[PDB]
DNA sequence: CTGCCCGC
RNA sequence: GCGGGCAG
């Protein structure tokens, strides 16, 4: 026997690799990976009025051994229940269950279309079925865990991978799950990457990386605050030369904590990363923003510089790169990296999946999540080895270096203290799909699986694959409610399932009806009560637990059971869902608008208003000027609303002291955060604005900022108002002695197209200054961002690259008239446009 | 993904 | 219709 719990796998060549972690003698857990021979496509083949399996049997079967060249195929009759949009199939029949090999000698890419008509059956299931999902759904595997594995063959694989253990199986029977609820302890490995732009080809290049190391990682415990790196080591190669300076080693073995290794190239720098990295071989790799911007990065520099290793950043051995690696498809390159990455979990914090644990968070910036989740203060250093300073200043080159590894390890200390691991660990778990999914933020993934474990567990065939915002300040506290569970709690109560909800699969668009009180309760409905129930006992665990460890872990849990039973919506609404059913999808969100609606009256019944809401949440004006008044508001119409609808439970999610609300996903507010000890603190928080997109500059997001500060704060308006106009009056003079540092011009606009392809281009001016790169001699594809300021004709003609104004010999300085227009004025006035005693002409005036 | 603003 | 973005 043989016990791996199994991370991750990656599909080649029709067959299944599982990577994980196996437990020695010593009980010293390594690597390994488990090649998965034998699988099959579970094909269902729906036999005609009047037809058996039998027949269907003796049909297909020798025309399938002559296509694909088998000697036997297994096949037997199997009763299954279909209960999806598929018209004319049956609730339930008698199906011909055929084990398609998907490793045959002949035509194994050929697929069996779904439609295939014949005299036995008229339909097949099972046709295009992915590998992955055939086993996990087969053995009911959900997600990572404990297998036992038997008949593990150590003689056939070699060189297959870069892990420890390389075995293979000859079927996927021989690979059963455990119920042991504990896991192996991690190898988990930050990274963090200094980069530099070559203005030339417009590359990014890899200046440092560091990587810190913490191989005994358990989220069977909680992990220590502030916890110690196993090893701390920085590679670095010379920005500007060939060679660093002389003494360097000697004063970062001074200066810098770990090991510092110094190369004289790039390429030398990762090729020894590749080779460090298979060595350390980490199940985990900690970072911010890898996904897409860093790990991207980093592949295309291997990729670059030809590095032969470049595949230890995943478990998995290539010789090559894919073929279509670096064809400009960013989209696709993507998959690529991922797909090489398989093995090896990419834990990255400022994803979409990080982002959703740390909501306090506006920017996502490192040093600004390292504030908000540990309440620590770091100063962001503004390393730019362009900057001629780096090539002979050992002290500054000294300093960078300092700022990378500092990164890493806030880094890896924010990944823990988020507990991103575990949360997402559990996601897993429940839907029963690939932790490597969950971690990157999919919504097609634990919503599907979810599903298909579900019903194929009960014998079903699976399918193949508003209120107008009150505009204006609001100075009494305003409570944001969330109704997350409002359709879960909808699909609970009136019981909406696809076995459940009669309805007509030939004209989607027509509304059904729901069940009648008679129908047995429906599979979707059951699963969601399931959770519920759950989240239940845990809570009533947690106020008595006394233990912080286990709290913790508690609160965890449940979070996972609210967002598992709150992404089941998805499943049946968004429309290129796999289990997508407008039928069920109307008759939910109807439902949802009654329900609204009766919450509409009931908030204005307790003499609240409703500044803004939609299905997810419901903004309400407590009237009051206190914290405390306004919680007490804010519980009495939770408990109004429950009572109401006895399945619904929704909470206060934010409070805003103050609220400029602007439109749907448009306002600004202050947030106020509690704090350990009871105190309260305010905040800023803005979404939507102007001062948020990527076309406004720094300058135009520090004005924005400054003057919202103003107005949300509480004294009186007329002062507030004139400190506004105050303020932008020495902006102004600022701006037109060109007294602002020239890098909060800075205007940066992404081109989707090729710079040479857009219709009305001539007026874009990140367009023009793309183009005017290629006849300077930089490189400019699709996909580059661009970075320009509108210099002193016209707007775009006047638009030059930001790196080509930072030359203060050029005598290019910014235009006032733009900047103050439409940089400050503009956003200014949309800002201010619904505010009491608010003038455009004093701002005007105070501008131009 | 999916809807939702802005701009020719 | 094409771009450009926001937000969950």
């Amino acid at each position: 026997t043989f016990q791996m719990f199994w991370l991750d796998y990656c599909e080649v060549n029709n067959t299944l690799i599982l990577f994980g972690k196996v437990k020695l003698k010593d009980d010293n857990c390594v690597s390994a990976m488990v090649q998965i021979n034998g699988l099959c496509r579970e094909l269902f083949f729906l036999p005609r009025e009047g037809k058996t399996p039998t027949d269907i049997h003796e049909e297909i079967i020798p025309l399938l051994m002559d296509k694909y060249g088998l000697d036997n195929i297994r096949a037997k009759p199997q009763k299954m229940k279909y209960s999806f949009e598929l018209p004319d199939i049956p609730s339930e029949s008698d199906y011909l269950k055929v084990l398609l090999p998907y490793q045959t000698p002949k035509s194994s890419r050929d697929t069996i279309p779904s439609d295939l008509s014949s005299d036995t059956f008229y339909h097949v299931f099972g046709g295009n079925s992915n590998i992955f999902e055939s086993f996990v759904i087969q053995n009911r595997i959900m997600g990572p865990c404990w297998l036992d594995i038997k008949g593990a063959d150590f003689n056939s694989i070699r060189n297959a991978s870069h892990c420890a253990v390389e075995v293979s199986v000859d079927k996927p029977q021989n690979i059963t799950p455990t119920t042991t609820k504990t896991m192996p302890n991690l190898r988990c490995l930050s990274l963090s990457i200094q980069t530099l732009m070559n203005p030339k080809e417009n590359k990014q290049e890899i200046v440092s990386i560091t990587l810190s190391a913490y191989r005994n990682i358990s989220l069977d415990s909680p992990i220590p605050e502030n916890i110690k790196p196993d090893d701390l080591c920085t590679l670095v190669r010379p920005p500007q030369s060939t060679s660093f300076p002389l003494g360097l080693a000697a004063l970062a073995k001074q200066k810098l904590p770990g090991r510092v290794r110094l190369f004289n190239n790039e390429k030398a720098m990762l090729s020894c990363f590749c080779a460090m990295l298979k060595v350390e071989d980490p199940d985990v790799i900690i970072g911010h923003r890898l996904q897409n911007v860093y790990l991207d990065v980093l592949a295309h520099r291997m990729h670059d510089l030809n590095i032969p290793t470049f595949s230890s950043i995943g478990r998995r051995l290539r010789r090559t790169w894919p073929e279509k690696f670096g064809r400009g498809n960013s989209n696709m390159n993507h998959f690529f990296i991922s797909d090489i990455c398989s093995g090896r979990l990419i834990c990255d914090i400022a994803n979409e999946m990080g982002q959703s644990l740390t909501p306090k968070c506006q920017s996502w910036d490192l040093s600004e999540m390292y504030q908000v989740t540990c309440e620590k203060e770091h100063k962001p250093l503004d390393i730019d080895y362009q900057n001629p300073q780096y090539q002979n200043d050992v002290n500054s080159m000294t300093m960078a270096l300092q700022e990378n590894i500092t990164n890493c390890m806030i880094s890896a200390e924010v990944s823990y203290r988020i507990q991103l691991l575990t949360l997402t660990k559990q996601l897993t778990n429940l839907a029963g799909n690939a932790w490597a999914q969950t971690l990157g933020g999919t919504r097609a993934g634990r919503n599907e699986y979810i599903l298909l474990h579900e019903f194929s567990r009960n014998g079903f065939i699976v399918p193949d694959k508003v209120f107008e915002p009150e505009k204006g300040l609001h100075k009494n506290y305003v409570l944001v409610m969330d109704f997350n569970s409002l359709y879960p709690s909808i699909i609970q109560e009136f019981n909406i399932c696809f076995t459940t909800v009669d309805r007509n699969k030939e004209d989607i668009d027509e509304l059904p009806s729901v069940p009648p009180s008679e129908v047995d309760q429906g599979v979707l409905p059951r699963l969601l009560a399931n959770l519920v129930d759950r989240r239940r006992e845990v809570k009533k665990v947690m106020k008595t637990e006394t233990d912080p460890h286990k709290r913790v872990q508690c609160d965890i849990r449940q979070q996972a059971l609210k967002l598992t039973a709150n992404s089941m919506y998805g499943c049946l609404g968004y429309v290129n869902s796999r289990f997508y059913a407008k039928p069920l999808a109307m008759l939910v969100t109807n439902k949802g608008r009654e329900i609204l609606m009766n919450t509409r009256q009931l908030a204005e019944s307790m003499n609240l208003l409703v500044v803004y809401g939609d299905t997810d949440s419901v903004m309400i004006d407590t009237g009051c000027d206190n914290y405390a008044d306004a919680i007490k508001i804010g519980l009495g119409f939770k408990r109004l609303v429950n009572e109401r609808y006895r399945l619904l439970e929704i909470d206060i999610d934010n409070v805003f002291k103050k609220l400029l609300l602007h439109a749907k996903k448009k306002y600004a507010a202050l947030t106020v955060n509690l704090d350990k000890n009871g105190n309260g603190t305010t905040v800023l928080e803005v979404k939507g604005l102007d001062m948020k997109r990527r076309e406004f500059c720094p300058l135009s997001r520090d004005v924005s900022i400054h003057v919202l500060n103003t107005i949300l704060s509480d004294k009186d308006p007329e002062e507030a108002l004139q400190e506004v106009y105050d303020y932008l009056e020495d902006i102004r003079i600022k701006v037109e002695t060109n007294n602002i540092r020239i890098d909060k011009y800075k205007i940066n606009m992404k081109l989707s197209k090729d710079p040479k392809a857009y219709p009305g281009g001539k007026n874009m001016p990140a367009v023009q200054v793309a183009l005017r790169m290629r006849k300077a001699g930089r490189v400019v594809k699709a996909g580059s961002v661009i970075t320009f300021v509108i210099t002193k004709l016209s707007v775009a003609e006047r638009a030059h690259a930001l790196n080509e104004v930072m030359i203060k010999s050029n005598n290019l300085i910014p235009d006032p008239q733009y900047y103050l227009e439409k940089q400050i004025f503009a956003p200014v006035e949309r800002l201010l446009e619904r505010i009491d005693s608010f003038n455009v002409v004093r701002l005007s005036e105070a501008l131009g």
